């Protein structure tokens, strides 16, 4: 298990009003996988955010970053208003930009309605990768490729809804390249290109999760991602789009 | 019309990374998030020597004065030798009304299958467009697809076409939203999403699916996938959009 590791890493070090540093973990690569510094940009904006859960984010990975080192990132104030607020949030090692995201907040309470769970068998029948429990429901390769799974943090979660929030979009990235692997018959190298979350109702991580996986399209080395997650009790989490681009 | 939607579309360059876009009567004098958010992509793609984007998003954050023109500060992200991309601010007097942010570049293909439907044949701006409505329904997820074209036709710049795409996409897909909610509920757009995948043909009818999933209380999410009368897919996209209680 690897989430004590995470959680540190998620603990941004703030060095100013607008500007943090995040510290990355060891990877194979070294690579820093998107998930992880999306996750953490998610916070940076977050905590210049006063007392305002993210309702939603969009993260454009820009350029592949060095593990080995750690990441600054910049938030910029795109609107602070008496309901919402927006932030722009850019990610660097040194004078490369390997992400910029935006995200909105509000503050938090009414008609409310949301996909139907699917039903599937309850679960008991890289340090990025390994702070979670997983199991995988079922499997199907031709396109839109369903692969749904029951996941849970390997580890108790601090009960914060906005490091629950980084947490749910952290993993949302992180296992959605299997279903466009999947479908294009897979042994290709990838990269993410954009990821983006719209958050519903707030995660439970102290039971396992629902997060149902497809590949809905691919025009050429451009490939989509789907995903809806769920809390065991059938709530929706987030809802999820990714894409990826595929080298010839 | 159409016309009139071209003109404004055509920004005036005022230097190597910002432009100015014309506004269009709108109602309250407030600007339509698709009118703008396709101006912002125009103003990034200008900025692109020659490349096509496969995707946006587009954040709206404060209404805007459709009677004062916009300014758009284009900011490069990323200039590599397969992708680009850009970040798009859009101001009027210093205020800030929505960011964006866009991706382009210069032999596995795959998409859903377009829907069975009736011809449309056998059936403002928001105004540049023509539209044969399929089926309604007001009951989640309240699919309402569409058959839609321009009413006039289109230069065929493949970059002109995609913000059209766009501009239509997301003034289209309040009224699934709308309609889950029984048609009360008065909505702002929050943001908006698309992913680009077929190249859009103008000069015919185009299918575009709507349906609204999910709602957190004031905050709706829109879904639609628009395909050319061939059945190639040419959009993905997604919305959010407030309703205020």
């Amino acid at each position: 298990s690897s989430l004590g590791d995470v959680l540190a890493t998620l603990e941004l070090e703030r060095v100013g009003q607008w500007r943090f540093v995040g510290q990355q973990l060891p990877a194979p690569a070294n690579h820093i996988l998107g998930g992880h510094i999306s996750a953490q940009a998610l916070l940076a904006a977050s905590r210049t955010a006063a007392g305002r859960e993210p309702h939603s984010v969009h993260t454009y990975f820009l350029r592949p970053g060095d593990s080995r080192q750690p990441v600054d990132f910049e938030v910029v104030d795109l609107q602070e208003g008496r309901t919402f607020s927006a932030r722009r949030v850019t990610a660097r090692q040194d004078d490369k930009i390997l992400m910029e995201a935006m995200s909105s907040f509000k503050v938090v309470n009414q008609v409310v309605y949301q996909p139907i769970m699917p039903e599937a068998p309850s679960p008991e029948s890289w340090a990025s990768l390994r702070w979670f429990e997983r199991r995988t429901i079922e499997t199907e390769t031709v396109p839109p490729a369903r692969v749904p799974m029951w996941w849970r943090p390997d580890g108790r979660v601090p009960d914060d809804p906005v490091l629950t929030a980084s947490l749910v979009a952290y993993m949302s990235a992180v296992t959605l390249t299997e279903p466009a692997f999947a479908a294009r018959g897979g042994v290709g190298a990838s990269a993410q290109r954009d990821h983006s979350v719209w958050f519903h109702g707030r995660a439970v991580l102290s039971d396992w999760l629902f997060y149902d996986r497809s590949s809905p399209s691919s025009a050429g080395s451009l490939a989509l991602a789907s995903g809806t997650m769920f809390n065991r009790t059938g709530e929706l989490v987030c809802t999820v789009k990714q894409e990826m681009y595929f080298p010839p």
